[PDB]
C-alpha cells in the first residue's frame, strides 16, 4: 500500500538493469544508501575511495556496455568530486545519472552545514540537472534523468534532499519506462548519395578511409572495402582495434597519438572517406588542406561537414552504408598508391618491433608494452590512463576486434586507468582487464587501488613511472623559451603504494626482468589485482607530427639529428616508396 | 620597450606580495609556466600530484595570512580538478586567485582537443569569472581578479587562452594596485547601543558569551570580560585558540563538534551576547529556542539579526567593541550559575583526561591527541580533515592564542588535512605543523604526501585509522533501518604508502606505543616529513548532542547505557551543579 | 585574397538560405549591421521596435517554415530583451540563431560601458552558447551555431565582439555546410510491435486516439483510422487543424484550452493510442489514471513512457506507423462507445455555434471569432497570443490542413501575437494572415504594430478588450481567498494605438456592427495591416474542466447556476448519450 521513495528510486534503476553504481555516503545522501542497504541483492554498490574515481568508473561502465552508468556524491564536496568523470561522461557523449546529497526541505536555503544551491554547480555539465522537491514524484524524476541520459547521451543530475527518500508514497503510483526503451529502425542508406560517393572515392588516385568509433560495428566492411578496392585504412586513436592491427593496410592514427604512415598518406590523399568520425584535430591541423574530395558518412546531422567542406555527406548509419558500398563495387588490382602504402606500413611496424625487440638494458617503454602484448589474452580490455600511455598504447597494443579499449577521448582527464579498469572487471568479470597509467596519471587516483583489492577485481595495473608529466614535458620543449617547469619530480614506488592497500606488486627497471614479473603478474591475475611499477627512461618517443626524414622537406641535419635521438636510422619517408611505385609528391 | 604578457602577469603577483602558487603544468598553460620559469627566485612556484590540493593549500595559506592564495589548473581536467579547493575557499570566504588554462584563441570554439567553454564551470564558485581575449589587458585583468578577491573575500578565476602570455605588449602599459591595498579605519564602535547591549548582558541571570572568529583579535578582552563580570565563554568549533582551552570558564562549542558544557549551558541561558558569529546550526538545532534576549555584534550588515530575531545587533568590529564593554563595566561577585559552569567544565575535563590518560591496551583517538599535546610546540598549527578528527580535536587539543588550527569549516571537504599542512609549512617553516587526518580523508589527497618530501616540507602526519568513516557510521547508526553501508572498509597501512612517497613512518596499534613513537616524530619533523598511522578502536565518541545523564530528561535505563557506552559513569549533567549552587532548569 | 569576417558571417547565412532577420543596431554590433548593409539586396534586415519582438518572430518563422530564425541584439540590454522568445523557441523546440552585440575585445574584462561577461546570461536558454574571440574562426562558429540549433532543435547563441567583424581574414579558408544539411532519419515502425498495437486497440470497448502536432503528417491516417475503426479522435490543442474541425469524430482536446466532448472522453476511455503528443498537463491533472492500456509512438527515445507506462512503444514516425495500422484493418461497424460520442460532439458544436449566432447586443469574444471566420480565407495564417484567447480560439476557428495557427505553446510568453504575424507574413505574403490576441497581450508588444506599417505587412490584427486579464481572473475565482487583484484594469482604445502608429483601425462593442467592421478589414488587409478593438463583456468562457451538467455528479443548484453563467442550457453530459447507446458511466 505504502512505499518509501528510496525504495522505488532503486526500483526504478533496477528495472533499467543498472548492475553496480558507485559512491561514497553522507549524512546528506544516507536516506537513498538506507535504500540501497535493503537491495544488496539485486544491485550492487560499489564504495570507492575518492567520488572522482566513481563517476570516472560510471563514464567507462557506459563506454564498455552502452548502458547508463551510475554515481553519487553527497551534498558540497562529495558532489564537486565527481565532477572529472561527469564532464569525461559529457565529452566522450555517454550516459550517466548522478545523484547528489543535499539537507532536508526543512534546512535548504537556511545556510546550514554544507548546504548551498547545488543546481547550479552542475548546470554546465549535465543535460538534465534538477533538484527534487517531492517524494511522490521523485521515482518519476529518476526515471525521467535516466531516459534523458540515453536519449541525449549525457550525463543527468538529480540533487535528492535527504528527507524526502524516507518518506512514504503510494505503493501503486510510481513506475519506470524502462520497458519502453528501444534502439531505431532505420531506412536504408539513400541509394542515390552513395552511388554518387562510391564514384568519388573510386576516382581517386590516392583515396583513403578514415574512420571512427562511430563505424565500431563495421570491421568487416572496412577491411574488405580496403582488400578490394585497394584503399589503405587510418583511423581515430579511440578506433584502433575496429579492423585488427596486424592488418597490412591499417596506417594507424594521425597527429600525434598518431603512427608515422597515417600522417604522411593523409598529407598526400586527394580523396577522404570520413566515416563515424569527429577527430578535433580535423582544423586546427589543417589536416585536410590538400585533400581535393572529402566525402562523408555519419549518424548525426550536427557533424555533417563539421570539419571540412565536404563534397558529399550522408547521412546514415557507418555499417549499413559501408555494406552498400561494398554491394556495388568489386575488386581492384593493386595500384602504386597501395603499394608504397604497404611497404611504408611495414618499414613503421619493423622500427616498432626493433623497440620491442631489445633484451636487456635500461627499460623503456617500448619493451614495457610488448610484455603486455605477451601476457594478454586475445578478449583482453584495456583501460588506459592519459600522457605518453596514449601514444605508446596506440602504437605497440596489437588489438582485433575482439579487444576493447577505453580512456577520455577528449576530455582527456589523467586519473582514468584505475576506475576504468575497475568498471571493466564488474562488467566483464571473465575478461583480462589491464590498467595502463603514466605515473602522474596513476597518482591521481591511487587511492582506489584499494577498491580493486576491496571488491577482488584482479585487474593488472601497470604503472609507467618517468618521474615526469612526459607528454607535457615534451610540449615544453617544443614551445617554451626557459627551462622545464612542473614536469619533473619526485619518484613514487607504486609497488609500495601496492603493498600498502594490500595488492600484491613488482616493481622492475631492466628489460630482462620483465618475462618473469609479467608471467607472475598473469597468473596472480587470475584471482586477484596485481601492479608492476615499470621504472622507465626518459626518451622522447618518435613525434609523428614532426618527422625529420625526407630529403626534399627537411635538412641532412635535422634529419641526422631525428634518427639518432628516435633510434630512427632504418625509417624511410613516404615519398621514397612513392618513387619506388612510380608516384611524385 | 616590450614585454611579454605572461611576463607581465607575474609580475602583477609579484606586486602583491605572492609567494607561492600551486599547480599542474598542461600545454593549455604552458605560457603561463613559461613566465614563471623565469621568475624561479621571485616567486615560488609548488607542482602538486592532484591539482585539487593546489586549490585546497591556496585556501589554506589565505586562511593562514589573510593573503590571497593561487592556484592554477590546465584546461579541461586540471580546472574542475580545482573544485574542491575553490568551493572551500567560497565557503570559508578566504581570497583565492585561480588561473584556468584554455586552448590559444585561434582554437577556441573549434571543438578541439580538450577545448570547451570554460567559463560556466566557474560561474557557480566565482566571484569573479572572466576569460581574457587581449593581451594587452591581461595584466589588468588578473590584477583586477586580485583585488575583487580580496574586496569580496571568494574566489577570482580568470581562464587564459594559452597564446596571450606569448604575446608582446607595450613594458610601460601594465601596473599593479597592490600599492593602493589598505584596510579601513572604522569609526568606533556605536556608543548608545553598545552601553543598551552591556545593561541587558548585566541583567541577565544566566548570561552566555558566544564568540566565533570574528572574535579572532578579541581573545584578551573576551577572557577579561568572563572573569570580571562571571560569565562563561563558548565558541563556535573554529574559534577553538581565541581563548585558551585551559581557561576554567571556556564551555567549549555547541552541537556536534562541540563539548558537553555548551550544549548544557546553551539550553539554561537567558540572554546570548552573539559575536562575530554565523553558526550555521543556529535555526536546525533550535540552538536558541529558549534565549530571552539575543545580543549580536558583527561586522557585516548581512550577519545582522541573521541567525535568531536579535534584541540589540552592533554593526561594529568585535574587539573594539568588547574593549568598549569591558571600558564601562567592573567586578561582579561570582554567582551560583558561574560557580555551576566551573564546576560542569572540571568534571567534563577530568572525563577527557581519563580517557587521554589510559597507558596501556587497544589504541583509541584520545591517547593519540595526547601524544600529539605531548611533542607539541606552544605555537604548532594543524591542519585538520574532515570526520570524527574535528570532533576529537576540538575535545583534546590543547590550544592557546599562539596556535593555529583550519580545517574547511563549511564546505567540510575532506582531504584538506594534507594540502592545509604544505600551505602552512610553506607559510611558517619554522613552526611545528601537523595534519590530523582520518584515513577516509587522507586517502583522498594521499598522493600529495609526495609534495612535502619533495619540497622538504617538515610535516607531522597523523593518520586515524578505523577503517571507517566513523562520523557517516554514527549518523547512520541514528537514522538509518537497514544495515551499515558504504562505511566500514579495507585496511590501508598509511606507513607504507609513506614508504612509496619516500617519507619516514610509524605504525602503531597499541597505547604504550604512542611516547616513543611520538618522540622519534617529533625529532625526524625537524628536517623531514613524518607520518605515523595510528590504527584506532571504532568506538563512537561521547554524542554531546545526545547527552543521556539526566534523571529528570532520560530514563535510568537510558543513563546506564550511555555512562557504559562512552565510558562516562563519572559525568554529572550541568543540572546537578546547578542545584549544587541553588538554581532550578 | 581577403573577405571582412563580418562579409564572410553574412554569405554563411545566405548559404543557409536565411531570407529575413530581425533586431536593432547598437555600437556593440555595427560591424555586423555594416555587412548587413552591404548585402541588403540577398538578405533581408527587419528593424523592430523591440528586441523581444525580433526574438518571438525568429521563433515563430522556424515554428512556420522549419528554417531556422535569425535575431540580434547589441551588447547588455539589446540581447537580454531576446528572453522571452529565446525561452518560447526553447520550450517549442525550433531552430534559432541569436547574434549578441559584445564590446571590442580590447574592451572586454575592463568594465567599460555596458560591458559584461554575456556568456553565462545564455548558458541556461541556449543549445549553443559561445563568445567568438577570433575573426578568421568567426564564420565557423555562425555554421556551427546553425547546425547545432538545427540538429538539436534549439536556441544557438553567439556573443560577437564588435571588432571581429570589421578584421580582414583570408577569402578562400572559410565555408557553410547548408550543402551538407540533412533533416533528422524517420525510424521506421517495427512490424510485430504494430501488430500486438492494432490487436490492442481493435479489443478496446472505449477507444480513442490522441494525436499531438507529431502527427502534423499524418492527418489522412488518423482521419481514416478514425472513420474505418469507428475511433473517436482527440489533440493536444497545438495540433487543432491537422484533422479539420468539422469532421464530426474530432472531440478537441483536452483540460482547459479544450472542449468538452475531449474531456469526458478521455476520463472513460479504457484504450489511448498516444501520437507524436507530449501533453503537458498528463500526470498533474491524471488525465490517464483509469486507463487500461496505454499505447505510445513517438520519433523521440525521450518520450517513451514520459507521461504514462507504455504497454507498447513505438519509436517511429508517427505517419509511417499510422500507415502501418491502416494497411491490417478493415472497416469496423458503428459501436454504442462510437455513436455516444457523435452524440456529444452534435450537443457541443450546437452550443457554440449558439453564442456564435447572435446578431445583437453587448459583443462577446465569441461573435468576433465567428466575425473572423467569416471573412477568414481557406488556407489562412492564425497567429495568437496567450490568454482566454487560446481556449476561444480552439474552440471557434473552423481549421482545416490548409490552415496554420501558431502560439507559444509551452512557455506561453504573451505579446506573441504581434510577431508570429509579423514572420507569418513575411513568409506567406499571399496568404491572409490574422493576429488574434487579449489587451494584456497585445499591450506587451503593442509598438510592434509599427512594424506591421513600416514594412506593409498586411496583417488582420484583432485584439479582445475585456480590461482584464481573464485568464488570470479565472483562475484567481477558483483558488483565492481574498479579493482579486491584478486582473482588472484601465481601458486601452487600440484603435488609437493604431492610428498613432498609423494604420487603421476601428474599435467595436456590438454584435451588430461586426459584419460591416470586418468586410471593410479584409478589403484593407489587400494591401495594408489593420486593426479591430473589440471591446468585449467580461463574461467567462464555459470552463470545460469544471463542468456541471451531471446530476449524478453535481447538485441541482450547481448546475442550473453554470448553465445559465453559460449559456449551456442546452448542453448535456456525456452520460446522456452513453446511456442512450446502453452504456454506463
Ligand atoms: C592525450 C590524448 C591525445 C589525443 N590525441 C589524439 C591524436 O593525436 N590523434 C587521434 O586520432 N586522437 C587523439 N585523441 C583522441 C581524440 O581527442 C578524439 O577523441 C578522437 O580523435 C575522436 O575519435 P572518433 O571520431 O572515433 O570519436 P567521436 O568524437 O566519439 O565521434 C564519433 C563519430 O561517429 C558518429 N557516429 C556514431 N555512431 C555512428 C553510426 N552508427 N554511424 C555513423 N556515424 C556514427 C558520431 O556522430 C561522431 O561523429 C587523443 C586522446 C588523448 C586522451
Ligand atoms: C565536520 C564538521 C562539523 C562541524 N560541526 C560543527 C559543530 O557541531 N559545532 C560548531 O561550532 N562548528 C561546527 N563546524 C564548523 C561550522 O560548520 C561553522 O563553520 C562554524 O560554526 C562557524 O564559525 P564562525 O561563526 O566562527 O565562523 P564564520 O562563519 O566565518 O563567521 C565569522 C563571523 O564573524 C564576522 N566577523 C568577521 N570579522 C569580524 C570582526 N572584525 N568583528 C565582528 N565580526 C566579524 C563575520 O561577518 C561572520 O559573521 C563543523 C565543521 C566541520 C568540518
Ligand atoms: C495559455 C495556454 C494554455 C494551454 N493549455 C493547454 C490545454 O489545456 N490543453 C492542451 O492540449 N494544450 C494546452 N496548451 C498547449 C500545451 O502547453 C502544449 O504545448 C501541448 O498540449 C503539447 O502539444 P503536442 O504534444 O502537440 O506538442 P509538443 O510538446 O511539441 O510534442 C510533439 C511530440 O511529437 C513528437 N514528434 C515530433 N515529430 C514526430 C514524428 N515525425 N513522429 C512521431 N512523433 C513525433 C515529439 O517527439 C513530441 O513528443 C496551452 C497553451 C497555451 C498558450
Ligand atoms: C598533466 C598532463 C599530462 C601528463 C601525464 O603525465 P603521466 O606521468 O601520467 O604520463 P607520461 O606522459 O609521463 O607517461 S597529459 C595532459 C593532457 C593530455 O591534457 N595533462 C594535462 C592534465 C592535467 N591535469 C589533469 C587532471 N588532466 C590533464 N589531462
Ligand atoms: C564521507 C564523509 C565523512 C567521513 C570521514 O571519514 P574519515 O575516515 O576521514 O574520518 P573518521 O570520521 O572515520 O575519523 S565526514 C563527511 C562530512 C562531515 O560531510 N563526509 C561526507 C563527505 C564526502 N566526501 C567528501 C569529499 N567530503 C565529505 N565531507
Ligand atoms: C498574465 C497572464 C495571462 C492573462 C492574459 O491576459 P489577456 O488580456 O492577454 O487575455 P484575456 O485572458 O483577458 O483574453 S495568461 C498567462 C498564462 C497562460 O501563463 N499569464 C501569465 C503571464 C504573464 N506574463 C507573461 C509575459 N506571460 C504570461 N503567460
Ligand atoms: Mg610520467
Ligand atoms: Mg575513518
Ligand atoms: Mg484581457
Ligand atoms: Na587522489
Amino acid at each position: 500500500t505504502n512505499i518509501l521513495a528510496g525504495a522505488a528510486v532503486i526500483k526504478v534503476l533496477e528495472a533499467w538493469g543498472v548492475d553496480h553504481l558507485y559512491g561514497i555516503p553522507g549524512g546528506s545522501i544516507n536516506s537513498i544508501m538506507d535504500a540501497l542497504s535493503a537491495e544488496r541483492d539485486r544491485i550492487h554498490y560499489i564504495q570507492v575511495r575518492h567520488e572522482e574515481v566513481g563517476a570516472m568508473a560510471a563514464a567507462a561502465d557506459a563506454k564498455l556496455t552502452g548502458k547508463i552508468g551510475v554515481c553519487f556524491g553527497s551534498a558540497g564536496p562529495g558532489g564537486t568530486h565527481l565532477m572529472n568523470g561527469l564532464y569525461d561522461a559529457r565529452e566522450d557523449h555517454v550516459p550517466v545519472l548522478a545523484l547528489i546529497g543535499q539537507f532536508g526541505t526543512t534546512g535548504m536555503n537556511m545556510d546550514t552545514f554544507q548546504e548551498m544551491n547545488e543546481n547550479p554547480i552542475y548546470a554546465d555539465v549535465a543535460d538534465y540537472n534538477v533538484t527534487a522537491v517531492n517524494a511522490a514524484t521523485l521515482p518519476h524524476v529518476i526515471d525521467e534523468a535516466i531516459r534523458r541520459a540515453y536519449a541525449h547521451q549525457g550525463v543527468a543530475v538529480v540533487q535528492i534532499p535527504v528527507d524526502l527518500p524516507w518518506q512514504q508514497i503510494p505503493a501503486e503510483d510510481w513506475y519506470a519506462s524502462a520497458n519502453s526503451y528501444q534502439t531505431p529502425l532505420l531506412p536504408e542508406p539513400d541509394v542515390q548519395a552513395v552511388t554518387r560517393l562510391t564514384q568519388t572515392l573510386l576516382a581517386a588516385e590516392r583515396p583513403l578511409i578514415y574512420y571512427g568509433i562511430g563505424a565500431r560495428k563495421a570491421g568487416k566492411e572496412l577491411e574488405q572495402l580496403s582488400k578490394t578496392l585497394k584503399i589503405p585504412l587510418m583511423s581515430t586513436y579511440p578506433a584502433k582495434g575496429i579492423v585488427a592491427d596486424r592488418y597490412p593496410a591499417y596506417l594507424g592514427s594521425a597527429n600525434r597519438v598518431a603512427q608515422k604512415p597515417a600522417n604522411e598518406a593523409l598529407a598526400q590523399a586527394d580523396v577522404v572517406l570520413f566515416v563515424g568520425n569527429n577527430y578535433p584535430f580535423a582544423e586546427v591541423s589543417k589536416a585536410f588542406k590538400n585533400t581535393r574530395y572529402f566525402l562523408q558518412i555519419d549518424i548525426d546531422p550536427a557533424k555533417l561537414g563539421k570539419r571540412h567542406k565536404t563534397d558529399i555527406a550522408v547521412l546514415a548509419d557507418a555499417q549499413k552504408t559501408l555494406a552498400a558500398i561494398l554491394a556495388q563495387v568489386s575488386e581492384r588490382e593493386s595500384t602504386p598508391w597501395w603499394q608504397a602504402n604497404l611497404a611504408n606500413v611495414k618499414n613503421w611496424r619493423a622500427y616498432l618491433a626493433s623497440l620491442e625487440d631489445k633484451q636487456e638494458g635500461p627499460l623503456q617503454a617500448y619493451q614495457v608494452l610488448r610484455a603486455v602484448n605477451k601476457i594478454a589474452e586475445p578478449d583482453a580490455i584495456y583501460s588506459i590512463d592519459v600522457g605518453d600511455i596514449n601514444l605508446n598504447a596506440n602504437r605497440h597494443l596489437k588489438l582485433t576486434p575482439s579487444n576493447r579499449h577505453i580512456t577520455s577521448n577528449l576530455f582527456a582527464t589523467m586519473g582514468v586507468g584505475i576506475p576504468g579498469a575497475i568498471a571493466a572487471k564488474l562488467n566483464y568479470p571473465e575478461r583480462q582487464v589491464f590498467n595502463l597509467a603514466g605515473d602522474g596519471g596513476a597518482s591521481m587516483t591511487m587511492q582506489d587501488l584499494a577498491t580493486q583489492v576491496q571488491y577482488h577485481l584482479p585487474v593488472i595495473n601497470v604503472v609507467f613511472t618517468n618521474c615526469q608529466y612526459g607528454w607535457i614535458k615534451d610540449e615544453q620543449e617544443d614551445t617554451n623559451q626557459n627551462d622545464f617547469i612542473g614536469v619533473e619530480f619526485n619518484d613514487i614506488d607504486f609497488s609500495k603504494i601496492a603493498d600498502g592497500v594490500h595488492m600484491q606488486a613488482f616493481r622492475v627497471n631492466k628489460i630482462e626482468q620483465l618475462p618473469d614479473v609479467f608471467e607472475q603478474a598473469k597468473a596472480i591475475a587470475q584471482h586477484e589485482p596485481v601492479l608492476i611499477d615499470a621504472v622507465i627512461t626518459g626518451d622522447r618517443p618518435l613525434p609523428a607530427e614532426k618527422l625529420r626524414l625526407d630529403s626534399a622537406m627537411s635538412s641532412a641535419a635535422d634529419i641526422e639529428a631525428f634518427k639518432q635521438r628516435y633510434e630512427a636510422q632504418d625509417l624511410q619517408p613516404l615519398s621514397t616508396y612513392l618513387k619506388q611505385f612510380g608516384l611524385d609528391d
